[PDB]
């Protein structure tokens, strides 16, 4: 069975996994991601250096190969990451003032989103932003722009498409004693009081063995500052144990504003953690025990 179908019979609204051009080319990947997942989102086309290599250069040869895939195969569509210290040419941490690198990143956002307009589900607008201590990460963003780039990322998303829900993304978010998760609930709940439309925070969940049971009570807290929404994305886990993997679908379950679960990828061959074996289709592309227990799960 499709987990996609299974978790919308549910009431959510994707089962969905990182893909792009690469993966669909080859193996089993297009007639896996077909028949059990319901949204795509880009592993690396919509990244800064892949869109816009040099300044006001901008290409989309990946990017509009996905979006042009998921709509003839009835996949919703996700993008991002639009402001990220990864995957970031040189050419932009270079910049060292502030308006110039506000000018790039309006430029970045609007044209990233405009060309798309109406069409995406969601922007992954600011990702790992955190130090884990819950101080903001010293990214050449804040280095540059100081702690405004946040709010100002935001606003020009949500001009570009009205319709795109607007995410921040952060990893190591799976427990709730953690600083790093507190930090990002209480930092949201004032940026969306100062007026910055957030409309999400989603959890980029690379767990360890054992971590899925933190995540029962780590979601609702994230979903305790407000935003309209929660996911989770960039989901495997190290081992794939049914257990961990059912402990994150519960916990998506559990949250109302929770609206779906991304897996970062197909095959365990093709992780770049392969050997921990994370995903949820093995080497043969065959469905995995943590799959079946998702499948089991969702049923009802």
């Amino acid at each position: 069975q499709s987990i996609d179908q299974l978790i919308k019979a549910r009431g959510k609204v994707y089962f969905g996994v990182a893909t792009d051009q690469n993966r669909l080319t080859t193996g089993k990947n297009a007639a896996i991601i077909k028949a059990d997942f319901g949204m795509v989102w880009p592993e690396e086309s919509m990244q800064w250096d892949a869109t816009e290599p040099s300044q006001g250069n901008f290409n989309f040869a990946g990017a509009d190969y996905l979006v042009n895939w998921a709509q003839q195969n009835g996949k919703l569509i996700g993008g991002g990451m639009l402001v990220w210290h990864n995957q970031l040419p040189s050419w932009v941490s270079s910049i060292t003032d502030k308006n110039t690198l506000i000018n790039v990143m309006k430029n970045h956002i609007t044209t990233l989103m405009t060309r798309y307009k109406g069409k995406i589900r969601a922007w992954d607008v600011v990702g790992e932003a955190f130090n884990e201590d819950g101080s903001l990460r010293q990214n050449v963003f804040l280095n540059v722009i100081g702690e405004d780039y946040i709010p100002i990322a935001f606003q020009t998303a949500r001009a570009a498409d009205p319709n795109a829900k607007l995410y921040i993304m952060d990893y190591n978010l799976d427990s709730a004693s953690y600083p790093k998760t507190q930090a990002i609930v209480n930092r949201v709940k004032q940026w969306r009081a100062a007026g910055v439309p957030i409309d999400g925070i989603g959890s980029q969940m690379h767990l360890s063995a054992g971590q899925g049971a933190g995540v029962l009570q780590a979601l609702p807290l994230l979903a305790s500052a407000g935003t309209p929404e929660v996911s989770i994305l960039m989901l495997d886990v190290a081992g794939a144990s049914p257990t961990d993997y059912v402990n994150v679908v519960n916990a998506c379950l559990n949250v109302q504003s929770c609206v779906g679960i991304t897996v970062f990828g197909v095959a365990d061959p093709d992780s770049w953690r392969a050997s921990s074996t994370p995903l949820l289709f093995d080497g043969n592309f065959n469905p995995k025990p943590a799959y079946n227990a998702i499948v089991q799960n969702l049923q009802q």
